[PDB]
């Protein structure tokens, strides 16, 4: 297959955003739903088989050779490359494991596993490769955009992990949480298991917000231990990221 | 008209100092006032009558040509550059806004227009480039002073927009938004909409400067879910803003 | 007078140390004291006698021409050159201040003239500009140090004055102040102004100190009006002076 | 001893994670226990003799020549420089020091001798000092890498201090202190010398982990005086780190 080909490009945009999809809902996924409920079943399954697809035609692309610049259109090359670079993970990121998890025991272990899926943002790592590539855009302006959707994933899937951490207690003993000890305004989260989906990911995704951009307020913080081993984690982390895009910031102003 | 004329000049001035209160009393006027009251009345009708003035002169004066730098004074083309750049959004702006929503219902969108006497801004946008082009004054000094105005009128505008957030929800369930919860030493925001407009103002942009600078102290904070959203927006922009800031105090330092 | 002569060079860091005492103590004198007490009595005049002597001595010293490179020593020359730059603020300012306080009524227009004692820092101003000029010290480590002290000098007085706005409302309304609404563990303030000097000064301190490095642990906050305002100040000019330390360190170890 | 001798080399790496352990434990021996319990008895022993053996081994190695790089291998130039250079408080700080503090009335002052073991940190200063010599790694990486180890440990250095100022307090007046007076979800530290030793080091870390940020949340704050002073010298010295660190990611990003 050529590569700049007018329809494989178009292909490219659709899994690009098939991926932004999956890696924006996978933290959400695993977090925020012990299994999924029923209403999304036939879109996880048209996720996975788009994929697939993706997978039966990377098996078809021809590779640029980084050292030489050639291509190359013979199968076995591409077959081997994609076998060595990118074909293990994908393939077992691709399997159900939502039906593997409600069919063998509940284990949770296997829905861990569903942590797999996240080098799908391999393939925007991709587009701001390429993006960074072309001439119309300054380097460290895409250096820059690519670092702020860095941040925003980092923080959302923070706040995914952050409110998992809630749940690992036992439902009974729920008020030692960093949620359900909540009592902003006039509501009490009494019962957070039972709470609509988006308020529960508004407030963590608040929290992680205010903890990335240094504010710390203090009306939504750890409680727990594994939280506190969580947030320092975070804001470590985060110091680098912060510091790494003033960085850029910098860098561009005194030398662009 | 002749550019430089110094007549001109003082028109310029005076138009300057409007556009300046026009600019920061709109926000204030969309979120602390549902409905201008009485007193102010014809000091807004003056406003307006002083932009027609401007709009009126602006048919008027010549253009420079960027491309070719010869000035035309042909009043077909000064005419069709005003129409094609900054008519329409002017006119639409200066038309009375306030008397239209009291007498056709109160219907709020119409006040939510208020919003378009914003531009107005471009004139100060315009002098920060003006004082760029004067060479007494170095460069990057003058985008160090425009982005800090860019930071203060942003907090001013948040704030506004903050307050306004609070006066959504219906008046008997007060005690959820992030003002009528406060209770900073012996005052307690019981009924927030009967307080001083001076009283409101100050605590709404306590609350931004402090977010703005990174302190976050916590006394006042987001409860609403409208109010998270906003100021995750908030701090998301205002990280953004201030790394900018930081980047090109270093890169006056650096190469200055 | 020689300039560079040995006794000159002492009496330069005598009256540097006499200086750093006097704008040390100056804002503590003015927001922690409504009065000096009887003890301290000796200890003023002396530095008002010292700071004589230094004015009898300055009309003395010859001066170095900026423009060229020739010292002077004609005394009509210095003595113009002194009643025009350095006389009158610092003759001023060494007026006996408290005994006047004391007897003239007791009126607080007085007493708040107190602060023209603060240009004997550019005693300190100048010392740091000689060991800019110094070789031995690199020039921007020298320029950050100047920084360093001015943060906490600015932080000192700062904790001064969020003292003093404190005692402008009238002790009955006192629990509407950000000290006296303070619960610190067992501690409450109950009635701050009984307290002992080196508590006060050190929880005003501390606020000021927290609040400059941005942490905002939200303990010590704004409650007054009065103090809103100061506060959002403060942050404004910490925001500025925070960002050329950054600027400055990142200068020296990008090009020295 | 030929100083690139393999085993040499890996005596220095032996040593060198000895030295780890032994700067991250001694704060934690000092703070948070009042004499250590039986079990670690033989543990420490074995540090100990292990670092004997090290004085025992660093006299007989030769020493690199700085002015004139020759290799001189006579034992009297190398113990010279040894006794001069790192010998004496190597020594004094090999000595069993918990022993002696149980044995000898159990006086505090012996106990904070403990601290002379800091400077077992040298071996990991020469461990980034010979990493930058290495050609494999850029320079600015290592001084990158070398800050936020310093970040790290001084971190865990206060957050170690900040404990210990909580126990100089007396138990019946323990209110009084940022910890005892902790009241995170429905864990209240009634008695935080019964509480595990995991527990109390993982909040005293969480809150100096969240000051060195600059998050500040708010739930773990300064009480005492002595935790007031403290909490001023920590953050005034973290601003100087943590500006320096962007200092030196922005130079990488610059000029690198
Ligand atoms: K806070
Ligand atoms: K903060």
């Amino acid at each position: 297959i050529h590569p700049k080909n007018r329809w494989y490009k178009a292909w490219e945009m659709f899994i690009l955003v098939w991926a932004i999809y999956s890696s924006l809902f996978t933290p959400m996924e695993f977090g925020f739903f012990r299994g999924l409920p029923e209403r999304l079943f036939v879109l996880d399954i048209v996720g996975q088989i788009a994929f697939l697809v993706d997978i039966v035609l990377q098996f078809f692309v021809a590779y640029r050779d980084t050292q030489t610049y050639r291509t190359v259109y013979k199968p076995t090359r591409i077959a081997f490359r994609y076998l060595k670079s990118h074909f293990l993970m994908d393939f077992i990121g691709c399997f159900p494991w939502d039906l593997i998890y409600k069919a063998s025991g509940k284990h949770e272990l296997v829905r861990y596993l569903l942590w797999i899926r996240l080098f799908r943002v391999r393939k925007v790592v991709e587009f701001f490769q390429r993006l960074e590539k072309d001439t119309r855009i300054n380097y460290l302006f895409t250096r820059i955009l690519k670092l702020l959707f860095v941040e925003v994933y980092c923080t959302h899937t923070a706040a995914c992990i952050f409110y998992y951490l809630a749940t690992t207690l036992p439902p009974e003993n729920e008020g030692y949480t960093w949620i359900g000890s909540l009592k902003l305004g006039d509501y009490s989260y009494e019962n957070f298991r039972e709470i609509d989906l988006w308020k529960r990911y508004t407030t963590a995704l608040y929290f992680a917000i205010v903890t990335m951009a240094t504010v710390g307020y203090g009306d939504i913080h750890a409680v727990n231990l594994r939280e506190m081993i969580f947030v320092m984690i975070y804001v470590s982390f985060d110091m680098v990221l912060g510091a790494y895009l003033i960085g850029n910031i910098t860098a561009l102003i005194v030398k662009g």
